[PDB]
């Protein structure tokens, strides 16, 4: 409950707090209100929360780039300065924390990234980034590293994968108003990349975070690092010489990092609107406000004027400002959370080698179209014998990691159509179970429309099918065979020599052409019509079916190029599925383990049956809009696909 | 306002609440905090509300089944008791009060549900169920009667329910989680049918609740009760000798009641979450904190180590705890609640003949599957003269009850096509009118496609048609002779002779062809092909939204076949639905008064048209497809249909 | 945050606060409870928002009209005055604050409009509105006006639209319940077209004002007026001779006032609900409390029976209950909110002439169906050359009134296909990007279903098609002369002497009949298929799109019919796109400068195509469904067409 008559003020832990505290306590002899600051973990996640339910703390410090957010949620007060204190400010700093035309946040200070190296170590910083791999081989062998950063954090890689580049709705300015995300372009893929590379040839290490940093250089064991100016505080006391100088260049471009503005918010629910904006003016932003906080840890370049003319004196803030203008401030938009996050997700992965570059930030691109939510579901209601195993299989093995359900649906005798009472029975399982959200539930059952049942949000459909003759062949010799999978359990059939071929010669059960009858029922759905075998109409409803209502049905023999497309579409679910494919093991899983190839003349047969005609014209069809998508989504290079990055932006956008 | 300072505890009115507040008192005099004990009604319903608001009492009070639902709310705060605590409680009873691996309340007692006989009227209490309808004979001829207890509360009834096969939710373990629901089975049905039987040999009485089965046992004027620990303490007053036993066994089977353990709960919107584990850990969980609340009504077995070893001496808490072991303890999970209601409507809808037991059950197993929204909207495009005045009025005569509005939309001249601004006012108020729903809107209009309007929620389609000649057959005489609904009226062409052969022959206009043409239409929709009599797209359009986008389409002369399934498949709209129409009278509303069966001539000669053929055609279609759902929903027994059980569950769950 | 301990009272700065203040004061003498009231801005609207955050004020003063979705939201306690207080106040007044069988507040006074005239200017006041506008005739002579009231508000409006036919909801009673609106019926539109024409002659100005009506009358610059009874306090002020008399007839028939009841309801969220009581029981609803309230600004007819004796003797309270009684009691049902703002806004538009009195009235029936909702998505996939100019630019010049917003949709090298990651993305900002709501998205883009995707609202569709052959002759001499949008860039083949047959006859490669492929494709969607030229599936699948995904499809040359029929379905976006097209200049943007129409024989020879054939039978398709509509939409008079009033309604509504 925010209390009434105190306040509590929520800041960063890098940041100079217990500074602050003191601030607090000037406030507390001058006006009797007792002011507590604190510093909570995952602060700007937790504030939308906590905040959202009209409780919290009454003043929120950040990074101008949430405040949008936070501001479209209706969970900041709008801040009232006179134009008396909005005049001892930097203008520059006011328009950082303008959402909508109304200012919503008092700024503080400027930061920006910098390199910082140790003048012992390397008297003379590299100039490029090019340089460093080199320069690491050297240090290496006197038992130093050349460079360590925070890995975790997209806010210390950007720098060089915008370098080239990589940007986030660029600032634009007229009649109109523009969106364009860039995160997916040449230049960001050659900042990745780059940075990848290091980390493969071992100069840096991929799970290196803020704190391995810091303590690394901080005890002269790594002659460089990147930090803002709340890092000076702790290397001041380890006695390291060191210097604050530009961010080394890319491709002859500089590393243009994003600017970000300290800025302090009111708590919209906050009952102490007034003693807020009291202890923000006329105590934290003065001289003697800011000096206490820049005593703890540097701010960088102050919002107050009076105060930064002095700061602005320091070589350290002469190279802060450098990098700063080199770069961009960012923007404040509500768009940005969701571009953190594809950033953050994109570098872990691709450094972690969980994923390629281009399959990483062709990720990342997809992800900021929209804030993450859990929301989803896939049904993925596979047929048997066409690779399922393998790929339902990709599924259990990354769900721990992505945070989804994996579950399997198992049906009275595997029957793939459920009764009419049986379907409201499943489909309200789906829509409700919210435990199990996101979701992927897989199981031998025909295509069900969920739209006939009322639903809020329908659930995504993908499959796999494959060649009709061919995988009766499978399913043929999976009974008399087995699998590998479970090679134990010996199949209904086990021990029949009778080969595929003999089968269609002496017209057995297993081998009729009404038997191929199976993929075209499937899409085809829970309808009468589907189950009569060689239907017309049930050819037309599976096309019409597998067209309006799935997401995207691959083929058996093509699993790989499908991973790859879903690993782009739905990176919730397939994040690193490429890789796991390319180099897992669990690839191939349950191969029938004796086939014997069909006649020339076995075939030639089977394809004299219209069941055979029909099946197949579905799976052309289908074949035929995979290599669409495929061809429309991918551009191939020295026999290698690669996701096309995004052909499409708004303009002219009114009013603005 | 959760008041900050005291602290409000919640507990059920049959607990002893006079007996908890002493304890409160004891916490006033060693903290000065005030303490105050209510008992509200509908408590687990009532919480979960006012709590969702950040409001409600401080200390929840309820067996755990139902936390689960409450924690995955965020309306439970996690409790942090240290090993020194947590030791002194049975090591199962914090299992009962684990969700997500988190701590979400202290376990207080357990509690089972036992046999409760009156040894002066049944020296030797019956052992299995079987005998207890001689028994009451006996006892019927003495003035007394055999049993009596709470009919209202699936929980007193579950342990008959469950003997036998019935569960929900069965406790597994593994790599993986299961989900598997059981209301619908052999055994549950066995179980609710024999206390079905006890209603209808007057051995039970339907309505008899809590409170009549109390008093009727205390009062010596039944032999047998059951209940729990907490109804002791009334019995004890009642200078009845009475004796606390294992319950009947049924079927060879013991009883297996839910076993639930009373927990306590801290409001995560508590601002004394301290205070509250004060009193919990250090009053309430102490041997004399527990004596005082136990000597106002039995707790059971309590979770408290020290205490139980004293109270686990008494005979009763034997027979607690043997009947307790024969069943198992209620998981915390969020489906319980919809569990709960499922099976609370069955029994008693089965025991008042209101449903039949499969009917029940069936519709039980429906109903588990999410909790029940209000959301839901029916709409039934009628198609004239198909027997929709009969079912339309089983909506009427059954909406009340089930709590749901039935509205007939009425078109200017019933035109069957709505202007393109009425479809949009038409689908405005549908979807939006929110104190409508759940709704049943029926009316002469043809399908109306919501998914072009952008709306969240589309509704529930469902119809009726009968064969193209019979109906036109139907509105032929209908005009001519009127119905017998309202029988005053004289309809427009009241007294004319011509029979329907004679116009066919004599080429009239209500006969001609092109009046067959119009449940095509009616399905086809809103567009211009739609309406062109003979078009073929028209049939395809038409067949397509009749799989697409209709829920079920029954054949009129199948009424009662259709109205099973949907009182299987919409319980919330449709429930007792078949019972009314068997035995309500008002189930062949509006016949016709006089009629004349066509020509094998006349037939053959309309059977020649196309418009006829096309017609045909699609009636054959959707009487395939009745006839498919119908058969993959039932099973025939001595001409009798049932609703097949569940047929499908959820396995390998990862992760768990 | 609702203070315990004090009362806080809001109520509209008409009424007379002032007076409300001392009846609070007189309250905290004997209870030392403070008691603060408040006017704020737009209270009707900012309550049921604070309010719905649990906060706000303790006591809301309002006519009754809207307390009923305060109440069906929650934000309303229940009252409860014995029988004792129920009886000092009239029976109909405790109606007006019934909702659902609940009070859910108490009555204070019956508020009706009333004429109100000078008699120093106007002896004799009309009779009739038919007789105003010779006497303004008579008074302009004069340096004077006839009347003047506030046009901005339905309120003061509604009296006349109600006079010949008009209604909302009338109050019927029976075993069941009726919905019904009429505000686009002969009667509304003859009330609202009379006020209008008293505009165009300048008897009235439209955007005349509460204040600027009062000033007027008040200074004696117009003759009469209608307010309510809080207008007599500034009139009495102003040593103007008035009299408040009887509303003038239209047609013969009174005027009829919506009658209010001013009510104060009580806050759910109020933590002194009692205080609350205790105040409205025993000092405002006395004869002392309300005259302390009546003195400041008169209330009417107050609901306290003991002083409402005394106040009906004053002869403008008996016109007050002789208007009230000629018109009808407010209904207090949810619906009411959208009613008002549908009057609200068609008024506006008809009087500044932006709507025709037919088209403001159909979209008020449009927009009374549901609350409106900025969660609107409309998406126009234009085709190129079909005149999508000419109308996206009205959606331009439409939507900073309109409140939504326009974004063009580029695709690189302005490709109809868009990847499966890019249909993702877009799909993802579509669908999350609220603050791009409601939203008009265009561009060249074929179909894309949003329903794949799982999404919880679709968007709204919309196109525009031409015939094959003159869209592509139309592209043709574009590519070579231009158009006259943007007349200085030459396009690519600018000088190309080759008209349109000699390409034909020389069988060039723009005029090739493959290049008439291009509608189909845009509506079949990014299918593979799609894109086969002369495809029949695609054929089928676009007509199955226009038909099922599109709202509503026009043709090029039927522009604004098709606009007429938006503005009527769709006045959110479109309202006023009529008379914009009809007479803005940017009717037909991008024309092409100079064009050759083809030969008889050289179309002739276009239509031996395949390719032609189809894309024709699609056109077709598309002309017949939109002529379709629009006569099931409109009635023609003098040429002249008009939207169809609605032909629906609600009855037999169960239960009441
Ligand atoms: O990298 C993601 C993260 O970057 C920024 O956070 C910075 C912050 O601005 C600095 O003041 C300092 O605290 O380092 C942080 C990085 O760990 C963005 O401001 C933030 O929104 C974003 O999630
Ligand atoms: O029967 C439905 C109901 O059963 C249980 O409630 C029990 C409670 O556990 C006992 O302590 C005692 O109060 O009797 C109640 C039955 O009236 C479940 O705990 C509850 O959730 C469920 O709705
Ligand atoms: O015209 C729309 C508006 O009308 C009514 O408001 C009246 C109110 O009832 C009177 O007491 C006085 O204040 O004039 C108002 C008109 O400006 C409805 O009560 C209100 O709900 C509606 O929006």
């Amino acid at each position: 409950k925010i209390e009434e008559g105190k306040l509590v003020i929520w800041i960063n832990g890098d940041k100079g707090y217990n500074g602050l505290a003191e601030v607090g306590k000037k406030f507390e002899k001058d006006t009797g209100i007792k002011v507590t600051v604190e510093h909570p973990d995952k602060l700007e996640e937790k504030f939308p929360q906590v905040a959202a339910t009209g409780d919290g703390p009454d003043i929120i410090f950040w990074a101008h780039d949430r405040f949008g957010g936070y501001a479209q949620s209706g969970l900041l007060a709008e801040i009232t300065p006179d134009k008396a204190f909005q005049d001892k400010l930097y203008p520059f700093t006011w328009d950082a924390v303008r959402y909508n035309g109304k200012l919503i946040a008092y700024p503080i200070a400027v930061e920006a990234l910098s390199l910082i190296y140790n003048k012992d170590l390397l008297p003379n910083p590299p100039k490029t980034w090019e340089e460093i791999p080199a320069l690491d081989k050297e240090l290496k062998a006197k038992g130093k590293s050349a460079l360590m950063f925070n890995l975790q954090e997209p806010y210390f890689t950007w720098p060089l994968i915008a370098a080239d580049g990589g940007y986030a709705f660029k600032y634009e300015n007229g009649k109109y108003d523009i969106k364009d995300v860039g995160v997916d372009n040449a230049g960001a893929k050659a900042g990745l990349t780059f940075l990848v590379d290091l980390i493969k040839n071992k100069h840096m290490n991929a799970d290196t975070d803020y704190s391995i940093a810091e303590a690394a250089f901080n005890k002269g064991e790594t002659a460089m690092t990147i930090n803002g100016p709340w890092a000076w505080s702790n290397i001041d006391t380890s006695k390291v010489n060191y210097g604050v100088t530009v961010l080394p260049t890319f491709k002859g471009q500089p590393s243009k990092p994003f600017v970000g503005v300290l800025s302090a918010g009111i708590n919209a629910a906050s009952p102490n609107k007034e003693l807020a904006k009291e202890f923000l003016e006329n105590y934290l932003l003065t001289d003697e406000g800011l000096e206490a906080v820049n005593k703890d840890k540097p701010l960088g370049a102050v919002a107050l004027k009076s105060y930064e003319e002095e700061l602005a004196k320091d070589p350290r803030i002469a190279a802060t400002m450098e990098n700063a203008q080199k770069g961009e401030i960012m923007p404040n938009i509500p768009q940005m959370s969701a571009f953190w996050y594809a950033v953050r997700t994109a570098v872990i992965n691709a450094a972690s080698g969980r994923q390629t570059v281009d399959a990483a930030l062709a990720a990342a691109q997809t992800n900021a179209a929209a804030d993450e939510e859990d929301d989803v579901v896939i049904i993925y209601n596979r047929v048997p014998k066409t690779a399922s195993t393998s790929f339902t299989n990709i599924a259990y093995d990354l769900c721990a990691k992505n945070r989804y359900h994996v579950l399997h649906i198992n049906t009275t005798k595997n029957n793939p159509v459920m009764s009419l009472q049986d379907q409201v029975r499943f489909v309200k399982n789906v829509t409700s179970w919210k435990e199990m959200k996101p979701g992927f539930y897989h199981g031998h059952v025909s295509y069900l429309d969920f739209a006939k049942f009322g639903v809020k949000k329908k659930p995504i459909y993908i499959n796999v099918i494959r060649d009709p003759i061919e995988r009766l062949v499978s399913y043929y010799y999976f009974l008399r065979f087995g699998d590998d999978y479970r090679p134990g359990l010996r199949r209904r059939k086990q021990g029949d020599k009778k080969t595929f071929d003999e089968c269609v010669a002496a017209g057995g059960s297993d081998c009729a052409p009404e038997k191929l009858w199976l993929q075209i029922p499937f899409f085809c759905g829970h309808s009468s019509e589907c189950w009569n075998v060689g239907s017309r109409w049930a050819l037309e409803q599976a096309k019409y079916n597998l067209i309006n209502e799935y997401f995207l049905v691959g083929v058996t023999e093509e699993l790989e190029d499908f991973i790859m497309l879903l690993e782009a579409a739905l990176p919730r679910f397939f994040r690193g599925a490429t890789e796991l494919y390319r180099t897992g093991k669990k690839s191939h899983l349950r191969k029938t383990t004796e086939k014997k190839l069909p006649t020339a003349a076995t075939i030639a047969k089977l394809q004299q049956s219209e069941i055979w005609k029909m099946e197949n014209e579905f799976y052309e069809f289908a074949l035929e809009q995979f290599q669409f998508v495929r061809a429309h989504a991918v551009r191939e290079k020295d026999g290698e696909l690669y996701i096309l990055a995004q052909n499409f932006f708004y303009e002219k956008i009114y009013p603005k």
